């Protein structure tokens, strides 16, 4: 049945609940963003009002075909009625369309639901600087002090200047970047952009980013994968026999693969700088494993909640043991008391 996390009181609203079938009296779904553990349960059978972002609304339509008269796309960073309350969408910072709610509800209570996030302090500066915060559903993805990574900006420098260097000494390298959901576009495009090629990659991943009204793209990608020498996979396939595999179907047009993994974390971070990082190697195959993150780490996290100083907090992730629960509430309080609030 529909966790408590994900329900919004004193309104029918859901939050990212398409798995527990009609939900008892809930007369609108919200969608944060188009990842799988948060759609699942859509379909074109879905009869019930969905509000989401617009690039959101336009991956319903055109990947699980969900019916137009059903989607409700609202702009961001404005003020719209929903079933006689007030909502805003804003930036979440997590991947194409993704984003927070901030509800505010008859009775004066103010919720902000941020969704998947990566805190930044761009967002001090939003509409949520404007107004007190009540109760915040928060995304504790990596709500442990151990979550430390690079910034994004860190990890593509990384990135473009091991491909340019790679495929500079050896023209006839392929670059491979592997992939599972839409998110982390930022890693294949900029590799591509410095090496002047296309990114190539299959039919449905083509009319997946097409989807998202990313400025200049008929210029970023293709489905001509032999006029390309930067390969998207999906994810799976990036290990040294699909990547054998891979450079068999090229056939001899290349001679060596240099291979991007961009993981969420992996405890090499807590020993390891960006600048420290290496490949594993098999033949003429390397993969980098690189912690490019689209939810905060530990500290980027705890200055959020810090600024906003909200009443009650409700983890949305890692909720489903005890000693993770526990440990949570535990930082809460730390980073009340150190704050003041
Ligand atoms: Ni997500």
């Amino acid at each position: 049945t529909c966790p408590f996390y994900k329900k919004i009181p004193g309104t029918g609203f859901t939050v990212d609940a398409f798995q527990y079938g009609v939900v008892e009296g809930c007369t609108a779904y919200f969608l944060t963003h188009f990842h799988s553990d948060h759609y699942a349960g859509l379909s074109k059978h879905f009869t019930f009002p969905v509000y989401c972002s617009e690039i959101t609304g336009n991956l319903l339509k055109n990947k699980l075909h969900v019916q137009e008269q059903y989607i409700h796309p609202l702009p961001l960073d404005t003020e719209c009625i929903v079933n006689g309350v007030k909502v805003v969408l804003l930036d979440a910072n997590h991947c194409p369309g993704a984003v927070m709610i901030l509800f505010y509800l008859p009775n004066g209570t103010v919720i902000l639901h941020t969704g998947d996030f990566r805190a930044d302090p761009s967002m001090e500066r939003s509409l949520l600087a404007d107004q007190k915060v009540h109760m915040l559903y928060l995304d504790t993805t990596y709500c442990s002090p151990e979550y430390t990574f690079p910034s994004q900006q860190e990890v593509i420098r990384f990135a473009i200047n091991t491909a340019f260097e790679a495929v500079t000494l050896n023209p006839h390298a392929l670059v491979v970047c592997g992939t599972y959901s839409i998110g982390k576009e930022k890693v294949f495009l900029a590799i591509a952009d410095v090496l002047g090629s296309k990114v190539g990659m299959s039919q449905e991943k083509y009319k997946t980013l097409q989807c998202l009204n990313i400025p200049e793209i008929n210029s970023l990608i293709t489905t001509d994968m032999c006029s390309s020498l930067v390969h998207l996979l999906p994810m799976m396939q990036i290990n040294f026999k699909g990547l054998q595999s891979h450079l068999k179907k090229c056939g001899g047009k290349y001679n060596q693969i240099l291979a991007f993994r961009p993981t969420g974390w992996t405890h090499s971070n807590k020993f390891t700088r960006i600048a420290d990082v290496i490949p594993q190697t098999k033949g003429n195959i390397s993969i980098y494993g690189i912690p490019y993150s689209e939810h905060s780490s530990y500290l980027e996290m705890k200055r959020f909640v810090q600024w906003l100083k909200p009443q009650k907090i409700i983890p949305t992730v890692n909720v489903g043991t005890w000693k993770s629960r526990s440990t949570m509430e535990k930082y809460f309080r730390e980073w009340k008391l150190e704050a003041g609030y």
